[PDB]
């Protein structure tokens, strides 16, 4: 829950929005995101994501 950083490129993930365009429905917790999922426009993979305190 809450938003999250990428790691370096600068693509903050928002769970309330999800990333449905990429395959992650809205309301998907960053933890629940499949490890097969990757940054929308960056090539690294979900790792070392800091929580964004909205
Ligand atoms: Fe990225």
């Amino acid at each position: 829950m809450k938003k999250y950083t990428c790691t370096v490129c600068g693509y903050i993930y928002n769970p309330e929005d999800g990333d449905p365009d990429n395959g992650v429905n809205p309301g998907t917790d960053f933890k629940d995101i499949p490890d097969d999922w990757v940054c929308p426009l960056c090539g690294v993979g979900k790792d070392q994501f800091e929580e964004v305190e909205e």
